[PDB]
């Protein structure tokens, strides 16, 4: 027993991380076949990069400007384009450690696993949201911009993410694998405001599931509610409405525990109402939204990918 | 910037994951060179282990009762042995991916990445610290016994964990890799206390350092103590006395920060005697006491490992 919040293994994405210069500037690349993708940052210096013409400035950019490394060896690279705020260098290698993989364009209050990189190389790996307003929470530092953020499905690598920015609130954001950002964002250094950020209440609900699987239960009442009286105290302390579809996807959690969905809301609704009141649940005096239903049945039936 | 609670990147580990059977009970195994190391209960049937006599129940397996398997290749097994609580299997092959590695035997307050796996196979990567009262709060469910705890150095793996057993609190026990438990813990199912359990100080300290590295700032207070004064609130809230080797490791940061050790003391003095308030540090609502200072200085500053 036991829930802890837990990345995927990494190895099958380790082995994709490169190294990329374009002048003074390196970040992080990813290698899949005969192709690396990085920001297209990676073009500008310093001062470009409050108003970047990128379309002009890789017309001044040949192949033998672009320096990939992975590990101690150099890939050749044969051609370069654009596609959104990625580029994609054509490299004369395919890469021997290509995984299984997808891209993919996730939705607001899905998870993944972030590979924080430097220079090409792991530095570590955390568990991420994307939150309902497109952005993360994550731990991201100069040079970080291309590490990447990944499900893996069974032998299946589903790229999500590429790293590009921090915003002023201190959270994240970047792009699919096809470098269309995830929310309104552009890759300048403005000011840039996110949304007003909601909490996914059916990822609360699920980690409420969580709790009673794993003997905390002292949150549970002899109330129930309505959706529409749940979802009108939701909109009260900015959560997401909750939906029938919701519901449905709860069914298997709701089977295990014997907790109907709405008896649980019941329960939210008092933690929100009243706080927690100096308690705990799972660890946290927090209510936590960043598991997803599905992550949760995951950790509590032993899934394994290898 | 941010801070989130880091693995290290799992691929080396994952390398050398194999599943062990020996009859109906299978757990997972670590092999380096051409050694397999499990726990030793792997020889159990559910009746042994109120009471194992080990010894007496190794005499009765041979080599080839002990079925290896690395993915879908077994393995051949040519020798057997106990060391403390934990099997060594003499196999044909040695592991072709067998990193660079240590056996540690971790100190309490330290951290580690853990890889649960089953069946041999991983299913996710979390960061735990070794308990003053040598527990570690993990995610395990049955099968997951021999799923191992590391640190990275570069390139090197310091092996310090090996997962053994759950205790009635929920928490977890297990043993370094010489097959000695951490605590007072056997490996039989009977009712087993671990410590009162501590309060990490040196550990919430580097936190505390963390936030102010990243924006929070609200605890900070006009008071300063003295290492008496405060070990002796640390008594009082069940917190490790504070040293003067614990102030010189947080040198780094207080450097950092500009804020000296014994000053932030007095904020973690204003925390435990007056809670929190209703705040939040680094998402927190509870002072959190699993990042060593080191873990701190290793996210701020970006290493990497490949
Ligand atoms: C690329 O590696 C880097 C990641 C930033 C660095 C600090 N935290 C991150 O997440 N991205 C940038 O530097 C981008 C440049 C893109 C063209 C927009 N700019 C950016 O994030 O500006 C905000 C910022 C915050 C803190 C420190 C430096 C920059
Ligand atoms: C081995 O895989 C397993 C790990 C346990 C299983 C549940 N959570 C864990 O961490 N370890 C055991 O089954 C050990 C056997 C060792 C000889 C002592 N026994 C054990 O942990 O008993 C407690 C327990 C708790 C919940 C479910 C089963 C067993």
């Amino acid at each position: 027993s036991g829930f802890r919040k837990m990345a995927f293994p990494s190895g099958k994405v380790e082995g994709c991380m490169v190294q990329v210069t374009c002048g003074t500037t390196t970040l992080n690349g990813l290698w899949l076949d005969d192709v690396v993708y990085c920001p297209r940052h990676v073009i500008c210096t310093s001062e470009d990069m409050l108003n970047p013409n990128y379309e002009d400035l890789l017309i001044r950019k040949s192949n033998h400007n672009f320096l990939v490394q992975a590990g101690n060896v150099q890939l050749r690279v044969i051609g370069h384009s654009m596609q959104n705020c990625v580029l994609k260098l054509k490299v004369d290698t395919a890469n021997p450690k290509t995984p299984k993989y997808k891209f993919v364009r996730i939705q607001p209050g899905q998870t993944f696993s972030v590979l924080a990189c430097y220079n090409g190389s792991p530095s570590g790996v955390y568990q991420c949201a994307m939150r309902p307003n497109f952005t993360i929470k994550g731990s991201f530092l100069n040079g970080s911009c291309g590490s990447v953020g990944f499900n893996i499905d069974y032998d299946c690598v589903s790229f999500c993410y590429m790293h590009h920015m921090e915003l002023p609130t201190g959270v994240h954001a970047g792009t699919d694998l096809e470098g269309n950002f995830y929310g309104p964002f552009v890759d300048r250094q403005t000011a840039q405001a996110a949304g007003t950020d909601t909490t996914i209440t059916v990822n609360v609900l699920a980690w409420l599931y969580a709790a009673v699987i794993n003997g905390d239960r002292w949150f549970l009442n002899r109330f129930t509610t309505t959706l529409n009286d749940f979802n009108l105290v939701a909109m009260k302390y900015n959560y997401e409405p909750l939906t029938q579809d919701h519901v449905d996807i709860l069914g298997p959690l709701s089977a295990q525990t014997g907790i109907a969905v709405l008896d649980m809301c019941a329960s939210l609704k008092e933690l929100l109402q009243n706080g927690m009141n100096g308690r705990t649940i799972l660890g946290s005096a927090l209510l936590e939204d960043e598991f997803t239903p599905f992550d949760v049945v995951r950790q509590c039936s032993g899934v394994t990918f290898q």
